[PDB]
């Protein structure tokens, strides 16, 4: 009956989301973005397997050898005092604390704090960060500090995936693009969001041609070479056009560049389009493993086209019911 | 209470080791070597996590989404007819068979069969093999077919790890080296075995100087560049000399090149030498995850120097008792 702990399997949890009994946007979408970045970085660039459980409200038995916990903590020195962020890495094999950070976030220092956490995690996990990871991080985060809060907000809206959330993400990204023309990645993320929005509410012919021209210009930009986002755009554009082989090629390259819940959802959608439901279900279960919860389920059920969890993904249907 | 299956966690099992109710060397050490190669290849070169349970006699609950089963099957067309090897990959999420092979092994075709299995696994798992993996496989296996059976036998003796087994491995490798001077890897594996044998039964001054000269010549050979074995030799040689920093540097490079149970045992031994028992226990638990059973436990408890599982690795002590 014994379940063996795996020291290279890590869960990320969030505790006390309601610092002031209420939420609470700002520190929270930042923390959600940090959690996603840590999970994606380790999944892509190390032999750790990370389950981002930030969006997962259930506690179940798991073989995770380590747990990274993000908690908001109030010093209670006066009413309505801002919480600080506590981040702890615990080894579940013996209960020891490997990393214990207290972070005060200041609407400006988000990248510096994140960098400190990444440096400390590298030391605690005996895990140097490879060159491609360091280069990628330089390209996928805004360096104008004033824009960070809204960038993290757009990210959280993307995770939610519904039409209203994507509409707001596109708006936020459009503002960032205007404010920071050099931050090419934001232009690419906005095109990805916009193609998905087109699948939700189809553009007229003129607007579609404009979006397609924008995609064409983006995917050839040399500074976005070697980023998963270009391949996500190529994959979603091909899915929309029903070009199955082109989408399959794109998303597998995207996955090499970024092991993320979203890339596995997109691979699932390609497999469904190919008439391969078992392979689709396997990709969707992978996505759910990487980031379990309502956000990933929303994308599985609704992203690009509708997918029946009972029919296409019966293991997950049964799991969710159990 | 639900445990979520992870589609990127794979166990490898062996069924019907006693083809003729008795063992049974030949097909068995080949199958053990194939299992180890598959696990190490996927662990090193993909985002799959593989648990090689070939040496593990217990069935426990696990989150493994897929199981690769090696089984010996007798056609029973006449008494004492040789078994063939059945290899099946099963998806535990739905019970579907992903790969189903029937292999007749002929004292010659071991590499060809293994290549077929690796090609088929690449297709079944949507997992292309990277260039470094293809190059490595060309260097770590003998290409003189007549030597394969004994090479796999030496490998199994290495896994066992006790003094008599290593003595026999060294002998077998010495014969291979004489028969195949070009197969430089065998010379490196023999030096690794021989340094470990020296930790078991120390060589006199003259013989130690000869071994150290041999190590010096081996580690500079350009064709063994980019192979974990050179770093394993460097790490074990430094451990024997009590050079902790040199050993730590070597084994971490070795791990980058090969995610294997043996490299994590060696990292554990370095951490113990550094006075870092918690980090050692974590490395040892990693090794046990990669290849659970008596062989890995033997190396944890006895490799290079003696290690108390109750004191140094209490989680594993308790697990084994539970």
């Amino acid at each position: 009956s014994r379940i063996l702990l795996n020291p290279r399997d890590i869960d990320i949890n969030m505790v006390n989301k309601s610092c002031n009994s209420w939420s609470s946007p700002y520190q929270l979408s930042y923390a959600i973005g940090v959690g996603d970045l840590v999970a994606t970085s380790l999944n892509t660039f190390s032999t750790f397997m990370v389950h981002d459980k930030i969006n997962y409200n259930i506690d179940e038995p798991s073989s995770s050898g380590k747990t990274l916990s993000i908690a908001f903590v109030n010093q209670r020195q006066y009413r309505a005092q801002q919480c600080f962020m506590s981040i702890k890495l615990v080894d579940n094999a013996d209960g020891s604390t490997m990393l214990d950070k207290r972070y005060v976030i200041t609407n400006g220092n988000q990248l510096a704090i994140q960098n400190d956490l990444l440096e400390s995690l590298s030391k605690a996990l005996n895990q140097p960060w490879p060159q491609r990871m360091q280069e990628t991080l330089q390209k996928i985060l805004p360096h104008r500090g004033a824009l960070l809060t809204n960038f993290y907000q757009a990210h959280d809206y993307l995770l939610h995936g519904d039409d209203k959330s994507l509409n707001r993400a596109s708006e936020l990204l459009g503002e960032i693009v205007q404010s920071s023309p050099e931050f090419t990645y934001a232009r690419a993320e906005k095109a990805l969001v916009d193609i998905v929005r087109h699948s939700q509410h189809p553009l007229d012919e003129k607007q579609l041609a404009a979006l397609n021209t924008e995609i064409d210009n983006i995917v050839t930009l040399p500074e976005l070479n070697n980023l998963s986002i270009i391949y996500q755009i190529k994959a979603v554009s091909a899915l929309v056009k029903g070009k199955t082989d082109e989408s399959y090629q794109a998303i597998n390259t995207g996955i090499d560049l970024e092991m993320s819940w979203l890339n596995y959802v997109l691979l699932g959608k390609v497999y469904e389009m190919k008439g391969m439901n078992r392979e689709a279900a396997d990709a969707y279960l992978t996505a759910f493993n990487l980031r379990p919860g309502a956000n990933t389920l929303y994308w599985i059920e609704n992203g690009i086209f509708q997918t029946s969890v009972p029919y296409v993904v019966p293991y997950l249907d049964k799991f969710l019911a159990s």
